[PDB]
């Protein structure tokens, strides 16, 4: 009559997320000067190490080393006690230019269709459902918020012993018949901390200040299991502790496994990379379908060929909850959304330095003004055009 | 009455796959000397560059640079004209390396998925299965000189049409294939050879129709390639490595990780569980999710979905799985004989769906016991 489902998130101090944030800070710095820049910025962080590699073609003049160090400092890695310290980190720049063989497919006036072609082949999924106020699956939505809360309390000093690296995991119970959340089964929360605080003090504060204020009280019961720093002390973390790379948190970045993923990473990529722009568009489409009341769950897949503007495929699944057929939904989507690469960029105003905030705590489910793919401004037109 | 679904794969020369293969070649070299080693070997490749970083605990003595160069050589990067070559690139070793029970706790939290279905002989989804085979065929004809103008880097993408009622594949709608090439061959000659000698020998003829669209090297040129054209990193092909989008993913990479790491061992176990449930005729579609907490042995969650195809309830299946499989981290290692150098081959053309002798998670040796224990 019920089943379990689990998602996780990590803080901005997790080493993979450090790499994502460095990649998107560099992207933002470039786009602030050159909105049309071609950016494919990959980052690897390790002990004392920040390698910047990939392909960038831009008129922007950005001090990549300074931007990387300032990003690492803003995350919290700015003191000798943490091991990994921006001031004591080697930043090495290895960027190439964008390959001209790729550029001639993407550039307008040079495509097989002379339109802006997709930056790559690939497949992308979007998803929305009615489980949370921002139309996200429950477990990833609240896992992100646990990690945001950890960072909030650290950065304003209310829990001054918190350190940057942390992880959270939620196992939730669903009703097999209704698909509705019944209760929270397990909360895992691990946080880095100053060595002077005891594990007992830490657990009390994590419960009072992080777990209880974030999760819905009605879903925490006598059966809920709390696993706080379950292997004990967590003093060293970040890239002193383990290696981080761009694009190694793609499930955290999206839907926490509540929907399939096409494989493409987001951070460090300008919007001509459909890995980013089309995944954002798919979230926008699915969210507006659910907000229009046309389905209570909606999943979309698209795909592209490098150097081709029209998607090679589109498919929509409402899991039996759609008020109209999925064929009619695809027709509505194609009428109200331009999923060609240039059409997406125009639809979502993507040639702007709006990406740094997306690189931790999830790309989806936060109704921040930067995140145009979270607007539900097409829902009314979809509902009307469906005949509802 | 119909819907579309798309998956992709990449060749062993794709820069992300180069990184995966270097990571797992180093893992194998370590495991051959020290089966109990802890390995978390990450690789980044770019123009003239192979960075090796991560954490290793072992008694093995491995020449990591030589292993990396040998792996790059085997893949086919043997000229600096390509911007990346085995003899000439810089290899830099940054590992944090140190010298150095069924209820041992997991080494991390995390979630993992497995999947199986009846669409292909090895119980894989159609689109990923044949996307892999397209890329294996590209590499085969390059290496044996049948198409000597091929270069190592390549990608393929299949869009398939499914019947909305029966769920069966009806036809192939679009084949995308991009392959790096010697500048001397025209696009017209390249396109014809890819279609006639790579694509058509691999895909089922009855699924290729006059409506099938072939998009070959659609930018018009693919001479620059490899890590120069596109930086590669370990763990950036996790959907190619698994089910091509036909099932969700927990997020963790496989390559460079020793089998104590549940990101890899539990995903392999979930494939093993799902494939045996299908092989036993208990379902035609089966998806499983597990998760772990750091320091805890038994998974924090397990769930199974047969998408209405199951012959017993999913509750009954979960009970069967707990009785017939040991999903504790050390129990998986024993179940699948994982403390051996068996991983280098997994790092290109998919971890699932090939019944190689190394791939113990592809054995259906529990199907009969599950079919009997289910009462069927
Ligand atoms: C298109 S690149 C990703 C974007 C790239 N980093 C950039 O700077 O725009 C990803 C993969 O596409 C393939 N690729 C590279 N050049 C290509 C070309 N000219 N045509 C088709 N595929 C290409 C290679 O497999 C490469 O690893
Ligand atoms: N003592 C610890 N307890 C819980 N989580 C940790 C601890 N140390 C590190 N982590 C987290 O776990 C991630 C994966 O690496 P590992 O520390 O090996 O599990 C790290 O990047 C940290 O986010
Ligand atoms: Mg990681
Ligand atoms: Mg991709
Ligand atoms: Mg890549
Ligand atoms: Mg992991």
């Amino acid at each position: 009559s019920e089943y379990l489902f689990t998602s996780e998130s990590v803080s901005e101090g997790h080493p993979d997320k450090v790499a994502d944030q460095v990649s998107d800070a560099i992207l933002d710095a470039i786009l602030a000067q050159d909105p049309k820049a071609r950016v494919a910025a990959e980052t690897l962080v390790n002990t004392g190490l920040c390698v910047l590699a990939g392909e960038i073609t831009t008129t922007a003049q950005v001090d990549y080393i300074k931007v990387a160090r300032e990003t690492i400092k803003r995350i919290g890695y700015n003191s000798s006690e943490l091991g990994f310290d921006a001031n004591g980190c080697a930043v090495g720049v290895y960027y190439d230019q964008q390959s001209p063989d790729i550029a001639q497919g993407v550039n307008e006036g040079e495509g097989i269709d002379l339109n802006q072609g997709a930056g790559d082949q690939g497949l992308m999924f979007g998803y929305a459902c009615d489980e949370t106020p921002t139309l996200m699956p429950f477990a990833i939505y609240y896992s992100h918020r646990l990690m945001q809360r950890q960072s909030e309390l650290r950065k304003d000093g209310r829990l001054p012993w918190l350190r940057p690296d942390a992880k959270a995991q939620l196992t939730v119970v669903y009703d097999s018949e209704t698909g509705k959340v019944k209760r929270i089964d397990t909360v895992v929360l691990s946080t880095q901390h100053d060595p002077a605080i005891s594990q007992e003090e830490l657990s009390k504060a994590v419960i009072e200040q992080i777990i209880k204020p974030v999760l819905p009280p009605e879903l925490l019961t006598d059966e809920t299991k709390y696993l706080i720093n379950p292997t004990g002390r967590f003093v060293i973390g970040g890239p002193q502790g383990d290696c981080g790379l761009t694009g190694r948190k793609i499930i955290v970045d999206t839907y926490g496994g509540a929907a399939p993923h096409g494989g493409g990473a987001f951070s460090g990529k300008d919007p001509s990379k459909v890995d980013r722009s089309a995944a954002y568009a798919c979230r926008y489409v699915a969210k507006n379908i659910v907000a229009a009341g046309l389905a209570t769950q909606c999943q979309i897949q698209v795909s592209y060929a490098i150097g081709v503007a029209e998607p090679t495929s589109i498919s929509i699944d409402t899991f039996g909850t759609g008020k109209i057929s999925e064929e009619k939904l695809i027709a509505l989507v194609c009428e109200h959304f331009d999923l060609r690469p240039k059409g997406i960029v125009q639809m979502l105003d993507l040639l702007r330095p709006i990406y740094g905030k997306s690189a931790a705590y999830g790309h989806f489910g936060r109704e921040e003004p930067e995140f145009t793919w979270e607007r539900t401004d097409k829902a009314a037109s979809l509902k009307a055009a469906a005949g509802l």
